[PDB]
């Protein structure tokens, strides 16, 4: 039908965690010169034990053996005009995440598992130009969570790419979904013994000496060799980019509260506690008034890019679909919209 078709690596030396063929889907659109390449999230695991573990309960997000052939696209993914008012007719292309690296690792393995997120981007986009991107005008580089995060990670990686291999007049941008995070202090403390609940800047400073990752050049220069985990966090990445880049980040994330051993149950908050929430919903609005296109709703939520529901989201009279392509316009209505009210679901617009 509208669906996207799945396509395995042809190289076979790039592979997801368990050493089989990493791929992606495409669903191609003859007329359109405009491509959407979403980045698939799913947290990590940044040793063994953690990645034996994820291996028997979300095999899924390790290895390829279980990809259905097909997929529907939703959200900006969608070929719906409903679902998709401004982008519906674009060439879409759906890379599932089972690198568990934040699309970070690189090289190769030796014997357990294998590292290559960011050699997966790289050989997604040599593929593609021998299926029409060789023509396009416009890549957008889209992410949901650790997808996110990777689009910071990789976007001016594809730019260089395509300038090497002879293609200057592509335009690459970055969408970065829920991938803005802070390395802040804990609610409470815990030791770093589980992926989801360890301090995130213990979990990177781990995570990139494991995946052997690798981060954007220009953000190495600023921080001394051995401290590279501060490129994986949004506020500190962003300065040195060249891409232009959208930021979309609920201001009270539940991953980030996730990670700030915060657990919310169906109880009443107590003090400290709203303090704690209230305080982080400041410091994410603090990092976002210098990006000039940005979208950030005070909800407390997590993705919402490829959700059907996203066109019902509205920050000052604007939803978001309107402002991406207020974005689009601008590089050829408003871009930066962040909340003012600092308690969440303090918008009216918020999901449920
Ligand atoms: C600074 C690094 C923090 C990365 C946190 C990633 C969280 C995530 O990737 O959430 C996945 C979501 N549950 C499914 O898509
Ligand atoms: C195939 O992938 C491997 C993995 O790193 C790489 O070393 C090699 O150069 C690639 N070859 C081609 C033709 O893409």
């Amino acid at each position: 039908n509208e669906d996207l078709r799945l396509h395995l690596l042809l190289n076979t030396s790039v592979t997801c965690n368990d050493g089989s063929p990493a791929g992606y889907y495409l669903k191609e659109s003859r007329g359109s010169r405009r491509w959407l390449l979403f980045l698939e999230g799913g947290w990590y695991c940044f040793n063994r034990e953690n990645c034996d573990s994820r291996y028997d309960t979300m095999r899924r997000l390790m290895s390829s053996r279980d990809w259905p052939r097909t997929r529907t696209g939703t959200g900006i993914l969608s070929s719906q005009p409903e679902e998709n008012p401004y982008w519906w007719n674009a060439n879409m292309v759906f890379i599932p995440y089972c690198s568990s690296d934040v699309w970070s690792g690189a090289s190769s393995k030796s014997e357990e598992y294998a590292f290559m997120g960011a050699l997966i981007i790289q050989e997604v986009v040599r593929e593609l130009l021998g299926r029409g991107l060789s023509g396009a005008k416009v890549l957008l580089l889209a992410g949901s969570a650790a997808g996110g995060t990777g689009v910071l990670l990789n976007v001016d990686r594809v730019a260089e790419q395509l300038e090497k291999l002879g293609y200057p007049a592509i335009q690459v941008r970055g969408l970065a979904d829920s991938g803005w995070f802070l390395d802040n202090k804990q609610y409470r403390h815990t030791d770093c013994v589980d992926t989801i609940t360890c301090a995130p800047t213990e979990a990177i400073r781990r995570g990139i000496r494991y995946w052997n990752g690798v981060v954007p050049e220009r953000c190495r220069r600023q921080f001394q060799e051995g401290e590279e985990w501060n490129c994986f966090f949004g506020y500190k990445v962003y300065p040195t980019l060249r891409s232009p880049v959208f930021v979309v980040q609920w201001l009270f994330d539940e991953a980030q509260l996730t990670v700030d051993n915060v657990h919310l149950t169906g109880q009443p908050v107590q003090e400290g506690l709203r303090l704690y929430i209230q305080n982080l919903g400041r410091e994410l609005r603090h990092t976002l008034k210098d990006v000039p296109a940005s979208f950030a709703p005070a909800c407390l939520s997590h993705e919402i890019i490829i959700r059907s529901h996203w066109t019902d989201v509205q920050v000052k009279g604007t939803s978001l679909p309107r402002a991406l392509h207020c974005w689009d316009r601008s590089l050829h209505c408003p871009v930066h919209l962040v909340d003012s009210c600092p308690w969440p679901h303090c918008n009216p617009s918020c999901p449920t």
